[PDB]
């Protein structure tokens, strides 16, 4: 009766979803697609109920009538009088990161460098950076700005995919899911960290979580914060402790979307599910933790304290906010009123 079907993007998210399915006694079951767009389509058709989405994809979904239900909330110091579910979301900081050893590389000398993006169409990895670049460049030729990138979801044979490495067999180069090595917040940072690219467009937290022994991953275990720098828009370079004053934009938190006709039901199940598997849920860490996966951010970002309700029942434009929505529209005219499917 009250059963929810989650959409997992790619083989690893399917594996996590299945565990979750099992531990929930089929209160949640799983559907799989190779890309976030495919999962959006599955939701429209009614074959899936929900997935957690980056702001860039909430924009897509939004045009097709899908709606934000619940947002991720991470560790905060302000709003400490309030419980997590009821506490408003801050927004994450979009940053540009570089090696310190790579002296003299600033925001103004990025043309023809090698870039690492989370995936085409994501907030911190794509829409913020390339929105700014098109702006400053007065040109829609963003495919020709960098010498080489890894931008999962771009044409595998374009220079936007040249730096992507596919999976362990080298198959699936540039797929916009975690089979791709340099995919997402951790993939894009790893891409910089191994000096495949010169710059990585991630969020503030990605640097903190994958340096100073925070990640046990073989590529990251020796990584040290002092070896990185943030590129500011004013042409300067700051340590990674200055994010508050050296970021490209503040971004709306990843959120769970569903078809409006399903939103109420999806919300109800999710709140009960996190009671069970959230930050101090009954069965976490004993049996299963919804917000854990070894720094792989599967289904959810690993730093999610809880999923929060949304005051003022916002629409998707209200949720993303006007400044962000205009930026995406302006960028989309480079390559108005219609669902993309
Ligand atoms: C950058 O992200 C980090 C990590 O998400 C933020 O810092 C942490 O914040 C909480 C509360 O302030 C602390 O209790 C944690 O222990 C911190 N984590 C780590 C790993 O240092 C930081 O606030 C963010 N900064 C900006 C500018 O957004
Ligand atoms: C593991 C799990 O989620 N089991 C639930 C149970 O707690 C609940 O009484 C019912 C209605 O929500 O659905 C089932
Ligand atoms: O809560 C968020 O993270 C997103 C958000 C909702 N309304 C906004 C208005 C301006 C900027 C960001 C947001
Ligand atoms: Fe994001
Ligand atoms: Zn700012
Ligand atoms: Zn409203």
């Amino acid at each position: 009766y009250t059963r929810v079907v989650w959409c997992a993007v790619g083989p690893e998210e399917q594996k996590k979803c299945q565990q979750w399915s099992q531990q929930s006694g089929q209160n949640v079951t799983c559907a799989t697609a190779s890309t976030t767009d495919d999962c959006i389509v599955l939701v429209l058709k009614g074959e899936a109920d929900a997935l957690n989405l980056d702001g860039g994809y909430i924009y897509t979904a939004g045009k097709c009538g899908l709606v934000p239900v619940l947002a991720e909330n991470r560790k905060s110091s302000k709003h400490s009088s309030l419980d997590c579910v009821l506490r408003p979301t801050e927004g994450y900081l979009a940053v540009a990161v570089v090696k310190k050893a790579n002296e003299g590389l600033t925001w103004n000398s990025l043309k023809d460098k090698k870039s690492c993006h989370t995936a085409v169409d994501r907030t911190a990895g794509w829409n913020i950076p390339m929105g700014l670049i098109v702006n400053q460049t007065g040109s829609c030729a963003f495919d020709e700005f960098f010498s080489q990138s890894c931008a999962p979801g771009a044409d595998p044979k374009s220079r936007l995919c040249a730096l992507c490495a596919g999976d362990d067999q080298g198959l699936d180069k540039c797929v916009p899911n975690s089979k791709e090595k340099y995919y997402g917040y951790t993939g894009a940072f790893r891409c910089l960290a191994e000096d495949v690219g010169d710059v990585a467009f991630v969020k503030n937290d990605t640097v903190w979580e994958n340096t100073n022994g925070e990640s046990t991953a073989d590529w990251a275990k020796n990584l040290k914060r002092e070896d990185f720098r943030l590129l500011c828009l004013d042409g300067t370079r700051k340590p990674v402790t200055e994010a508050q004053s050296c970021h490209l934009a503040v971004a709306p938190n990843h959120a769970v979307v569903s078809r409006s006709d399903r939103a109420a039901h999806v919300e109800q199940v999710l709140l009960h599910q996190q009671a069970l598997f959230g930050k101090n849920g009954k069965n976490c860490p004993d049996k299963f933790c919804l917000f854990k996966s070894e720094t792989k951010n599967l289904l959810f970002n690993d730093n999610t304290e809880c999923l929060a309700k949304l005051g003022g029942r916002p629409t998707y434009e209200e949720y993303l906010g006007t400044e962000y929505v205009t930026a995406i529209a302006n960028l989309k005219k480079c390559s108005l009123e219609a669902c993309a499917f």
